């Protein structure tokens, strides 16, 4: 038996046999409100784990071999799953707690294969060595929490309400803080949205209107979980701007509340939070995973007539010709769209059957001419002939899916689509099995939420979604669990992790939440990033010299930087407010006519001095001749008539005039030459992006095309009703005696190939597919209501689509900006980009600055009690004490939340003073460590200064205390103690090894951002003279607006993040009534409260594609910087 309990063991139908009900019982898990009738059924399941219990224990068949075997931590998830299920069958005590244990049954199917278990072995390994990254990310989020601790100790918590405190109720009358946080429904609500506006006392923040009073006193952040006091809740914060999700609002609440200038903090943030820590933990992960991967009927008739029709095949001569079909077949199915005309469609559908006899017939004579068996052989033909089929199927909704799937025969003329059919078959071939993990991974959370959450998202439904139905993403299914589980994938969970914590509750919901970020975006990082390897007279002559000493000297030079940086201040002064002072207005005319004079004029000399060989020669000369022959076209037109009709046209394309900036600047012209490297190497890779969405983009216009169109009728702005008051198009017209009632498209829809590319790109950049998605799946018929959730198995398309549109798009555009980039440090005169000569000079001054075999270790004083001082100094135990000390600090320094109690405010004061005594005597005896601590290293000249600053500190409180008093100023008089904790830099070496990479490769990230940051300036400016006076929508508040130059500057800062943009594209992009209406009263000349829809998708998609090119470009001298430190 033990012997025939071996041979029944290796034998593989045993293993299979166990798979297979291993699949079972998860499709029996899946299930929610599971019928009596299935609980027998589990009891067998039980059976066979049990029966196996027996098989491998009695291919032990002896006690100390059954403990070597239970000895594998993988068997120890048998032996528990099958003792818990003995034990619940024994006894019962039971809170269903026990019920939920039977999803790790699930993991058996990870070493029950071959190469689960090796997977998930090797995926352990890169978060080990993640250790050094995960000790400085939350070491540099505690850093700045403390930071924006001080900053925002109950920042956020200010609310506008109506008039209170008024006289002698003594406090208790309204018409203390008990009525005040009973108040809410005296809160300001943020108009169009559910929201109590913030406010501040600064001269920034968000201002309320008559009839209201701003005031701190708040019951509560937006739920709690925003918070910035308690540092905890500012830990969970800055995690979330670490991972940008939903950041965008907690930025708009921050400047609500503080005033816009606390910007800097934010993008200091994000530029060290998001951008940096993320960046180092994509460079970790993919250095050791390529690490890893390197350590892996008649005779004469039947002749006759198969020469005759050989001699037909001496020439096919039609692939080209077939090729122009195809793309003519994907183009007559593209020209299609909501309302096409009766004729229209006749022969749409004529050509369709053209096309469909076209192939059909050719693949009939094909396989009959060349070979029956040949067209057995090839599996691409095999691939035609199946859409043949498919196509007859239809001749004789979803049955056009497949008319497209011949464009990727281009693959074999088109290299690059060729690699992303390679990449989606790497995505199944060889790290697919990898894949396989992400599946079981979600699976098993998939459904670890709902016996969790879903009973809880059952009941207390009215606490999670206001319009009283299921949540649009709640758990109590499995579908849609795994749709939070995917939307969390897509790192956007905060979102739904306020929805999880108050259905249930904080412990929990966190617990998993967080694990399911953590462990889940860790799976999809390798995986992209396996992906991504994968892939792998004679005074004529006189005055010309004058000329040349003119201009070629430093003189002519910085004034003509000065008439520039001028001339862009100019435009910087193109603010809505111009009628605000009349002097401004003729200064900037007589501004630009000086500018017009000296740039023809500097144009004439550059002319005379190279002639028009050269000087047409170089681009950027180019450039500024075409700037300035607008110029002169505006000034003649200025003069001589011809304008205030239609040059009001060219009138705003001055916005461009910062364009002369990247020429003379050393540090913006060089990585503009780098992206200009980069067009021949994006433009194919659009164009692949552009047909494999143009696929999808068919797709839904078959399936979804018009059915988007709801909205509302004008009372409230939310989807009509499905019971009905309207089901049809056509019968919301027998209700629009009143016009009450709008039948609107969504603003981004499924009407063409080109709102259709636009919803695609708003789907795959993850922000705003909201009312996408919504309104998608929602929608049942052509012109039918959508009805609240019909057709919900649509998610399927998007989730389907962003798989691809994301992790291979994206991936494959990633891929080739690499090698290229790769590719560019080869040639070039240079190793690494992005640095000028200089600049290259700094760099390795800067890491000669890295010099790690130190000089002579110490003078010895030869003072005999000195020499104790030395004999207990110089050692390793000091320092390490000290340590502890600077941590006991540190947590000193994280517990202070705002207006805690007046006891522990003296109480942290004191232990304050205590630990810069402490401070002090460590002071005193390293300036007498020997003699020259001061100055031996530059880690003692820090103490010497953070001593002498903390005692300014204690000073500054007690003269802010008997002589004034100050209001912001006395924050920062408290607020630089966090300079002590720093030292630990001195400890840590790994972070001591990271910071250093930053500031290394902060010299070309200053110059990306510099170009980033005139790019701003361009399409903000652009935006000032184009954008204004648009309509507050949900993106574009009071505040963060295009009205002034300072909001413009805000708004496209936060688009530079690509975030937001679905948010300030919505009162874009809108047109005609409700909303949109007879076009403004303007100060300006330009009317109009609204946008343009054409220029509107321009700017937008543009400036998300140039920033995201110039973005991309950051990481990737980023992460060159950190191979080259190793
Ligand atoms: C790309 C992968 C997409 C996978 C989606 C699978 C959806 C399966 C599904 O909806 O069945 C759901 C259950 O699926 C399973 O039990 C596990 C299937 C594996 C039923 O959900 P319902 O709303 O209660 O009806
Ligand atoms: C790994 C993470 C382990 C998570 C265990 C945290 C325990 C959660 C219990 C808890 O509620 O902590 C509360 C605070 O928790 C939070 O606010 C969020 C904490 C987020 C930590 C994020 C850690 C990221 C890991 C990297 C207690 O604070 P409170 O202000 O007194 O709130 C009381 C009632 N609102
Ligand atoms: C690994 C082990 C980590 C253990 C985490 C269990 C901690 C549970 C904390 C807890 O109290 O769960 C409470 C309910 O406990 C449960 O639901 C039982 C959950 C069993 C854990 C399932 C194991 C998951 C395995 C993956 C809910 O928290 P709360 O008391 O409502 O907090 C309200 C405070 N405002
Ligand atoms: C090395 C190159 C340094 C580049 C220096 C200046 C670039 C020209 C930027 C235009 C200055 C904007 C002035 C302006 O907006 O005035 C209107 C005032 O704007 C403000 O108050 C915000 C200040 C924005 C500073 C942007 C740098
Ligand atoms: C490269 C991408 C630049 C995209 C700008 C070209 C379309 C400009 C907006 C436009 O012409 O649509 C005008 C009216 O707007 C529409 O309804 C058509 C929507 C077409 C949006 C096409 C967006 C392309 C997105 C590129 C994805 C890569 C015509
Ligand atoms: C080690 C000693 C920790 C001393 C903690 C004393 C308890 C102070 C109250 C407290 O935990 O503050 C709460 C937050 O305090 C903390 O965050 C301490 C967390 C220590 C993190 C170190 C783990 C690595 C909120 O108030
Ligand atoms: C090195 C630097 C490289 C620079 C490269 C290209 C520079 C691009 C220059 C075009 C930018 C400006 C285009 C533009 O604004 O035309 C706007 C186009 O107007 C439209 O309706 C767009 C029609 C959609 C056609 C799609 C393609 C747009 C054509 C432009 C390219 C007109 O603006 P506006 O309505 O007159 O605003 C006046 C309010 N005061
Ligand atoms: C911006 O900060 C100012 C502080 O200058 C806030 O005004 C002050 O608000 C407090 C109440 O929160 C007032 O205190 C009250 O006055 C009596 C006077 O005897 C005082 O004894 C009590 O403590 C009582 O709470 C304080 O008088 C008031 N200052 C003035 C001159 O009205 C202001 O509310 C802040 N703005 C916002 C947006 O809340
Ligand atoms: C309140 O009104 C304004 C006050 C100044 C403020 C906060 C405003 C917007 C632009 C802001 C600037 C964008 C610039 O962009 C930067 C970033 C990159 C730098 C290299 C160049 O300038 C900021 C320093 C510059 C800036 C962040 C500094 C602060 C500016 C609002
Ligand atoms: C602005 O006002 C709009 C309003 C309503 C207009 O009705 C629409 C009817 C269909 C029509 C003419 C329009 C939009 C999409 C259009 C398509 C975008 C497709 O994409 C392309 C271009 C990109 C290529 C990669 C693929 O094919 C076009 C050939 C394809 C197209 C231009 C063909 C014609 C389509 C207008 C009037
Ligand atoms: C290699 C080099 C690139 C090249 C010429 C190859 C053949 C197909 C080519 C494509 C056909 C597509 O046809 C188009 C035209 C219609 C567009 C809507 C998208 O697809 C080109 C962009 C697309 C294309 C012209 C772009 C370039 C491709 C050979
Ligand atoms: C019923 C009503 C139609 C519905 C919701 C259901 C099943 C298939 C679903 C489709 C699979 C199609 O195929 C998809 C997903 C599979 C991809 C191969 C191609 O695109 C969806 C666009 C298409 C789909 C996801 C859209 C919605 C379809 C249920
Ligand atoms: C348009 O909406 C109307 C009202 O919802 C519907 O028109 C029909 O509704 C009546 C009332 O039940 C039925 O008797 C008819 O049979 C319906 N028409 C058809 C063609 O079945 C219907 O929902 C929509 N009809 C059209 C043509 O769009
Ligand atoms: C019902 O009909 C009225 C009259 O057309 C609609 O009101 C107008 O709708 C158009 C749509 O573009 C706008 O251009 C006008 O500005 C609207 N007029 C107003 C009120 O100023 C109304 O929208 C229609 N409602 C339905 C049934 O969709
Ligand atoms: C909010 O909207 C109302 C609607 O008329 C408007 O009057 C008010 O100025 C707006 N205020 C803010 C802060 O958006
Ligand atoms: C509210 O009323 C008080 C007292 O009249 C006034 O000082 C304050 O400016 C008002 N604020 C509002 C309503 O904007």
């Amino acid at each position: 038996v033990r012997r025939a309990a071996v041979k029944i063991l290796v034998h593989s139908l045993f293993s299979m046999l166990i798979m297979c009900t291993i699949l079972t019982n998860c499709v029996f898990m899946a299930q929610h409100d599971p019928p009596p009738w299935t609980k027998y059924v589990e009891y067998t399941f039980t059976a066979i784990y049990t029966f196996e219990s027996l098989v491998k224990i009695l291919a032990r068949g002896f006690c100390l071999h059954a403990f070597t075997f239970l000895r594998d931590p993988w068997n120890w998830l048998d032996f528990s799953v099958i003792v818990m299920a003995y034990t619940t069958e024994f006894v019962d005590g039971n809170v269903s707690a026990l019920r939920t244990f039977r999803v790790l049954r699930a993991l058996k199917t990870i070493s029950v294969i071959s190469g689960l278990k090796t997977i998930v072995g090797a995926l352990i390994q890169s978060v080990k060595k993640l250790a050094d990254v995960m000790v400085l990310t939350v070491f540099c989020l505690s850093v700045f929490a403390l930071i924006g601790l001080q900053l925002f100790m109950g920042n956020l918590r200010h609310k506008c309400v109506r008039n209170f405190t008024e006289l002698n109720g003594n406090g208790s009358v309204e018409a203390s803080l008990d009525v005040y946080l009973n108040d809410p429904a005296n809160y300001l609500l943020k108009n169009g949205t559910t929201d109590v506006l913030l406010c501040g006392n600064s001269s920034d923040a968000g201002t309320c209107p008559e009839g209201y009073r701003c005031l701190k006193a708040g019951e509560n952040p937006d739920h709690g979980y925003t918070s910035f006091d308690s540092f905890a809740w500012a830990f969970l914060a800055l995690f979330r701007l670490m991972t940008q999700d939903c950041w965008e609002r907690l930025y708009q609440q921050t400047l609500r509340s503080a005033g816009k200038i606390y910007m800097i903090f934010f993008m200091l943030v994000i530029f060290l939070g998001s951008f940096y820590l993320v960046n180092l933990i994509l460079a970790v992960v993919a250095m050791a995973y390529e690490e890893q991967n390197q350590a892996t009927e008649c005779c004469p008739l039947w002749m006759s007539i198969k020469q005759k029709v050989k001699f037909v095949v001496m020439d096919p001569f039609a692939d080209l010709t077939i090729t122009m079909c195809i793309v003519l077949n994907t183009l007559f199915m593209a020209l299609e769209h909501y309302n096409m005309t009766a004729e229209f469609e006749e022969m749409l559908q004529v050509g369709n059957l053209v096309f469909t006899g076209i192939f059909t017939a050719e693949m009939t004579f094909k396989i009959i001419a060349l070979d029956p068996y040949y067209y057995f052989q090839q599996g691409w033909n095999i691939f035609d002939s199946i859409i043949v089929i498919l196509s007859l199927m239809e001749l004789g909704s979803v049955l056009r899916s497949f008319r497209l799937l011949r464009v990727f025969k281009l693959a074999k003329s088109w290299p690059t689509l060729n690699t992303l059919i390679k990449i989606i078959g790497n995505s199944v071939g060889a790290l697919g099995n990898l894949t396989l993990v992400l599946a079981i991974i979600v699976f098993i959370f998939a459904v670890v939420g709902m016996q969790l959450f879903g009973k809880n998202y059952s009941e207390l439904r009215h606490r999670i979604s206001d319009s009283g139905l299921l949540p649009r993403w709640h758990m109590m299914d499995f579908f849609h669990a795994f749709l939070i589980i995917f939307r969390i994938l897509c790192g956007e969970w905060i979102e739904t992790m306020w929805d999880c914590m108050e259905v249930s509750g904080q412990s929990l919901c966190l617990l998993v939440f967080l694990l399911v970020m953590v462990i889940g975006n860790l799976v999809v990082l390798n995986l992209f990033l396996a992906l991504l390897l994968s892939s792998f007279g004679k005074v004529w002559w006189r005055l010309r010299k004058t000329c040349y000493r003119i201009v070629e000297h430093s003189w002519f030079e910085t004034f003509i930087i000065f008439m520039i940086l001028l001339s862009s201040g100019a435009l910087a002064f193109e603010d809505i407010y111009l009628e605000e002072r009349k002097t401004i207005k003729v200064l900037l005319e007589y501004a630009d006519k000086m500018f017009t004079y000296v740039f023809v004029l500097e144009m004439l000399l550059k002319w005379v001095a190279y002639g028009f060989k050269k000087y047409f020669t170089n681009a950027w000369c180019w450039l500024d001749f075409l700037i300035v022959d607008v110029s002169l076209v505006s000034l003649v037109a200025n003069t001589l008539g011809f304008a205030e009709m239609g040059i009001k046209s060219l009138r705003t394309l001055r916005a461009l005039r910062p364009l002369r900036a990247l020429s003379r600047f050393e540090g913006m012209r060089v990585v503009v030459n780098a992206l200009v490297g980069a067009i021949p190497s994006i433009m194919n890779v659009l164009l692949v992006c552009l047909i494999f969405w143009l696929i999808f983009s068919i797709m839904g216009v078959n399936l979804f095309a018009g059915k988007f169109g709801r909205c509302i009728n004008q009372t409230e702005g939310d989807l009509p009703l499905n019971y009905t008051i309207v089901n049809n198009k056509s019968e919301c017209e027998s209700f629009n005696v009143t016009g009450e009632l709008y039948w609107t498209k969504v603003k981004v829809n499924f009407d063409n190939v080109g709102a259709g590319y636009l919803a695609l790109l708003q789907v795959a950049t993850f922000k705003g597919w909201m009312d996408i998605m919504y309104a998608a799946v929602d929608s049942r018929g052509y012109e039918e209501q959508p009805q609240w959730e019909d057709n919900l198995y649509m998610y399927i398309y998007f989730v389907v689509f962003i798989i691809f549109g994301s992790f291979f798009t994206l991936n494959l555009f990633i891929g080739v900006i690499i090698d290229n980039f790769n590719q560019q440090k080869k040639k070039l005169g240079g190793q690494d980009i992005f640095m000028t000569e200089e600049q290259k000079k700094y760099y390795n001054a800067m890491k000669k600055l890295g010099s790690k075999k130190p000089q002579k270790p110490i003078p010895r004083p030869l003072n005999k009690y000195q020499g104790f001082i030395f004999d207990i100094v110089t050692k390793q135990a000091f320092d390490v004490t000290i340590m502890f000390l600077i941590c006991l600090n540190m947590v000193t320094m994280m517990v202070e939340t705002d207006d805690q109690s007046p006891e522990k405010v003296n109480i942290l004061a004191k232990i304050n003073l205590l630990f810069v005594a402490i401070f002090t005597g460590e002071c005193i005896v390293k300036m007498a460590a020997l003699r020259h601590y001061y100055f031996t290293n530059s880690w003692n000249i820090f103490d010497f200064v953070v001593v002498i600053l903390s005692i300014v500190g204690t000073v500054l409180s007690d003269i802010i205390q008997k002589y004034f008093f100050s209001p912001t100023l006395f924050r920062v008089i408290r607020l630089a103690r966090i300079g002590r904790i720093l030292r630990l830099i001195r400890g840590a070496k790994g972070i001591r090894t990271l910071l250093f990479a930053l500031m290394m490769s902060l010299p070309a990230l200053f110059n990306i951002g510099l170009l980033l940051f005139l790019v701003m300036f361009i399409y903000s400016i652009f935006g000032m003279a184009n954008f204004a006076y648009v309509k507050w929508e949900a993106g574009i508040d009071d505040m963060f607006n295009f009205q002034t130059f300072a909001n413009s500057m805000l708004c496209l800062f936060q688009i530079t993040t690509s975030a937001g943009w679905d948010g300030l594209l919505s009162p874009i992009l809108n047109t005609g009534p409700p909303y949109c209406d007879p076009n403004l009263p303007n100060s300006n000349g330009s009317r109009g409260n609204c946008g343009s829809p054409a220029v509107g998708i321009l700017f937008f998609t543009t400036y998300i594609i140039i920033s995201f090119l110039i973005v991309v470009n950051m990481y990737i001298a980023i992460i060159l910087e950190n191979f080259s430190v190793a």
